[PDB]
């Protein structure tokens, strides 16, 4: 049985200044046997923390690793700006050598809802195959949310393109774009067009529409 | 003895069924202490490969690590879809452990020139908080691509966010939007907007503009 590493949380939202831990639960006794790894943006992987407690050199002392029971934690005391990156514990005390999900540390913020734009497809892009109808969600928080489409007030779920903005470094908020790709007569075939959006900050949904 | 570790390449472009080799060379003998790691694209890490040569239990056949001298190779006989992923070496033998930059495998494909589309902002977005000028760029290849503003013939360098798609399962290409966010005032201020991207399949930039 391969030991599990369950990371605490998978995605941690903090301020600048700030006192955090990580938490990472051993499936298995692994005794010292855990280290700490950063990723930086570059997708450059250190270690920070070894067997538990120990700091490499070079490492800063805001970083300190900690054992309880089966609770090995990885705390930053006073959270600096090149802190808000992937953090993954590994053991090392048994084959195969097992990872956590990892943890990004995030920015937090007061929540905002999407500011929601939908636009049809271009003219030159329609005369050719294709018709993308795009749906933009802006500057929202936290960043889970949900996009529904919906053709004459039926829902369409295939032929659906959604891409994430990181969390923007100026404001700390998340941005995305969907888009229902669609041929040029499916599109003609139907009138009314709604990207409807899901999110935390509303108890029911936005939406965004328009016809021919 | 702090170790260096050389990966190449950086990214690697190949198709389903070729063999690959990734190299990592160690700036000093670390023996057969190397271990390959598989990053998913959602932040997972597993190892493959330990010990030079070893694999883990489960890890399929195509999976073989080699080394000769101080150069430490992780080959894949023949390419399936799951394995265009990040692959890390990473050495053991002296404190503190160390990782290789790491390798991108893509899916190889005929080079593509971007689909340009420019969205003006909404009204609703014009009055709150960013004024948004957004430049899509669909269905590229490779990804590396760049992405100028210019307001009335003039280059805008800050206020820009530039956001890659992962590559297309379907059709093995990228996409990315560039927004111009923007004050109220400063967008009224002007009438012509040019986002203009370089890219490899163009001698010349990709120009897309609106007015006022």
């Amino acid at each position: 049985m391969q030991i599990v590493l369950t990371q605490s949380p998978s995605s941690l939202s903090a301020s600048l200044g700030e006192r955090v831990s990580l938490t990472c639960r051993a499936s298995q006794d692994i005794g010292s046997s855990l280290n700490w790894l950063q990723q930086e943006p570059d997708g450059t992987i250190k270690r920070l923390i070894y067997a538990t407690s120990s700091l490499d050199s070079g490492v800063p002392k805001r970083f300190s690793g900690s054992r309880s029971g089966s609770d090995y934690s990885l705390t930053i005391s006073s959270l600096e700006s090149e802190d808000f990156v992937d953090y993954y514990c590994l053991q090392y005390a048994s084959s195969p050598w097992t990872f956590g999900g990892g943890t990004k540390l995030e920015i937090k913020r007061a929540d905002a809802a999407p500011t929601v734009s939908i636009f049809p497809p271009s003219s030159e892009q329609l005369t050719s195959g294709g018709a993308s109808v795009v749906c933009f969600l802006n500057n929202f928080y936290p960043k889970d949310i949900n996009v529904k489409w919906k053709i004459d007030g039926s829902e369409r779920q295939n032929g659906v393109l959604n891409s994430w903005t990181d969390q923007d470094s100026k404001d700390s908020t998340y941005s995305m774009s969907s888009t229902l790709t669609l041929t040029k007569d499916e599109y003609e075939r139907h009138n009314s067009y709604t990207c409807e959006a899901t999110h935390k900050t509303s108890t029911s949904p936005i939406v965004k529409s328009f016809n021919r």
